[PDB]
């Protein structure tokens, strides 16, 4: 029915255009025709992570086409020879996130196909997040947000499980193609999944054990970005690593508030005020660093944390729930309140997220030995 | 609201009860009197749109009382009335059209009349249920109205049909396979009047589910009896059984899929919600059929029913949600088989009301039967 | 809060004393000895008009019960952690009138029974403050709260009254009067009883089960009785009247109780037996509807709104009514269950809910009082009743 959600995006790689032309070495028609689509399908993907009109089908669509043809610079038809004699044939330059406009540059494909999968994970994130902002979303819609998410995730993870370890030259740290930094991305994109999961079972009145388990499982993911991303340096790292701590915090808070409801069912009335005064820190704690990162320099989304219905939500419901547990202590229960936070020890039996699987597709029909033996300036993006 | 079958109501040859020269006095005259007028009056209501069960219950009380005269010794200590073979009855069958069949066996008025009786408190009950505007208490007298039915069935099956001299041949209403089917249908019935005020009144889904499990044995079990009769003229009935069978067990699968969804078994909850929307499917289809089966027909037709609407419509609300709960939160399979239904219902079980004849009248004395000296025809068919 | 703190509560007269000047003529020389008596003067006389005060806040009470006891402390506590009493316990006769004796006084010299009468007065201000603060109609939730605490701070004072201080005193208090201890422990338990109503009414309201509202209502009467039998030994005369309050309130409680236990039968499926126990209600209800009537003809000092026809005793009325008729539908509907002839005999007791007492005790001795100021009483040198007058009492 609605969805309140604010993700944090880092910006869209760019990258300078790539003709294909290499008019001495390529001999005969068909040699050109991979050559052009190579050059048309990489253009057309390309304008697709601006295009509004985009949508998921249409992106892996795009995808296949272009990345079904890049692979014969990369994988071997024999089936047999290690790699493909064109690997080290071209140059590609691609903008990195957290890098600003400073290019990085590779004379290998797998450095083209990794950047631009990175890119498409990046494209169904902020799908996502677009997404579930549109004003009138339907079930059908907040489906699709969920799964984008899932798919980014099985994106980055295969790009770092199967394919960064190719790289001859190691990215360096700052870089998007570094384990340290897809891995905080898999995590992230998980963590977001689960925001999802947790509105609805709130919004399907769930049982409250169920909820603080699930938002417990999420600050810890959220956390467990944090920690990833510990190795590389503030200036570039310092506004990420912020909204990830927000919601570690954000979450924990969700998680001592629901379990809060689940000690006064229990009829531990005082425990659960103990529980709900936890969280109500951890929403202020979570208040001062939506401050922090509006201060804090790096790239960053137009429409800024604090003050965000989102975080007014859980104000509202940690402070309802408090009263609601005052309330029947005092004319109820009349229980004592101990000094120390419960200790969180919560598993999520349900709806815990795991990444969608992702393949490359298979090396385009084109790619012959006989098609294989005929081979013989940054254009930044626009974001709303 | 509810949608019953109603076979035609049977229709007698009227009796005068005049014996000329075997009744002498003014006493054994007026016995004779009011055996007429009794009998008159109790059939007239028959078709009394008026009547009631009371006015029924009396009526009929009054001709019993007199007709036992012709049935149980007042000795108390003879086997049987002397009586019992002095007047011919005759009756047409629910089911066998205008083809009437006569007895010269008391007994054999006594549980054709008794049986015509508890057909009314069916009719009168499927009426009363016709209604939007019905009290509770005009839904209580539809339930009561069964369960009297059920048990002067009953009482008919077990404590008379054993004292005819020549049973009645298959396909007639006095043999023991069709009057079970009655009883057990009675019981079916009102069941269905059970499991619309548990709904009603927000009983749990197992309880609910157990209900419709069992009425739904019911009915098969009533089918099942009828198995033995020739399809010609039983055919329309048993498709009804067949249909409301059906419609109870989507009605079991729907809410013991609710069960399921409420111990987290979302996916096996799903598969079940699919199972009642075959079931939905197939009743509707028995029901198409059901206007095309010639036989013994009422006048209102089942498909498009409002009661069979609800159904439906509580399937499709149920499976949306399951799948909801299932694509949002719970992400289970669905299993390929529908589940086993062995529910038991611990309450709401109908049992019929028993049913007893009123004691033989007092204008019976062993004067007014010396009175009586045994030394010495149209089937008027039956409209409503 | 949606009309859940409709109550009636009984309520005897305040106790009313003589005015004390703290005059000693001979005896108190200098500006600390004579400072304090006029501090003791003005502090008495100050506490005994916020009784009648519409204006008194707890807040206010609290501090100038404050004032005046750690003040008259030093009449009956020692400075030195060693004699055993003030010298001055003896020098100030005191004069009171008794809740169930009318304008009849009684006096002594000592200052343990001045302590003890003004105690009391507190603690049954507190009770008066809290059934009139519950009859507000537009009641907020902090006032409800403000309610239930007076109740248990009145619990309290009596029952540290009754412990620590009745049997400090040389003459014992007669059968009927206030310092007896049979009478303040009835108002302990009343007091109990009471703030235990405020926690029903509240659990009704925040749909808790109903087994254990039922607990507690079941508790509640029995407080009741016990309240009513720890005043069976006095003379009707001046009982009579309050112990058919505590009558009422113990069958209009097993009332609640059957009625409530009615609704977990219901719930485990016993639909006949929930009929059996609300019928049980019913006739409970019959009886103290009987009891109130009862209780206008009944002769003695009392609260000037009536019980019967209160939408107290009508919010139980309808209660019972609806839930009898939400079984017997479930039963015609559903159940068909037999209906046993007995009612059940309740053996309820409460998880939660349960009312203690605050914990009361008076404020240590004034530092005002030194062994300086007190060397200035030297004792080596050598009345009538003021009324009270409160609206809610005819």
């Amino acid at each position: 029915f609605t969805m309140t959600h604010w993700f944090h995006r880092n910006p869209l790689k760019a990258t300078a255009p790539v003709s294909f032309n290499y008019y001495g070495v390529v001999t005969g028609p068909s040699a050109s025709k991979i050559c052009n689509d190579l050059r048309s399908s990489r253009a057309r993907l390309l304008e697709l992570f601006t295009d509004l009109s985009c949508n998921p089908e249409m992106m892996k669509n795009a995808a296949d086409s272009y990345f079904s043809l890049l692979q014969g610079f990369i994988n071997s038809l024999d089936e047999s020879t290690q790699e493909s004699k064109l690997r080290y044939i071209q140059n590609f330059k691609w903008t990195d996130t957290l890098q600003g406009q400073v290019p990085s540059a590779q004379q290998d494909a797998v450095f083209e196909l990794i950047s631009m999968g990175f890119n498409v994970a990046l494209w169904y994130t902020k799908y996502a997040s677009r997404l579930a902002g549109k004003e009138n979303i339907t079930e059908d819609e907040a489906k699709e947000v969920h799964r984008s998410l899932k798919i980014a995730a099985g994106i980055f993870k295969h790009l770092k499980e199967s394919h960064l370890p190719k790289l001859i030259t190691p990215a360096e740290k700052g870089r998007d193609l570094e384990s340290r930094l897809i891995e905080a991305y898999v995590i992230q994109c998980q963590a977001e999944a689960q925001e999802v999961t947790i509105a609805r079972a709130i919004e399907l009145k769930h049982a409250p054990g169920l909820i603080a388990a699930l938002a417990y499982e999420t600050a810890n993911f959220y956390q467990k970005a944090d920690h990833t991303l510990s190795s590389l340096e503030p200036a570039y790292s310092a506004k990420w690593r912020k909204y990830l701590h927000l919601k570690m915090c954000f979450y924990t808070a969700y998680a001592y508030c629901y379990h809060g409801e689940t000690l006064l069912a229990s009829d531990k009335c005082g425990e659960a005020i103990r529980s709900l005064q936890e969280a109500e820190k951890l929403y202020a704690k979570a208040e001062a660093l939506c401050k922090e990162y509006g201060e804090t320099k790096g790239p960053g989304p137009t429409v800024k944390p604090s003050g965000h219905l989102f975080f007014r939500k859980l104000g509202n419901l940690v402070k309802n729930t408090l009263e609601k547990c005052q309330r029947e202590n005092g004319f109820i229960y009349f229980q004592k309140i101990p000094t120390e936070a419960p200790q969180l020890e919560l598993k999520a039996n349900y709806g815990l997220v795991e990444p969608i699987p992702f393949e490359f597709p298979p090396t385009s029909v084109q790619w012959t030995p006989e098609t294989l033996a005929a081979f013989d300036e940054v254009k930044p993006v626009k974001e709303p």
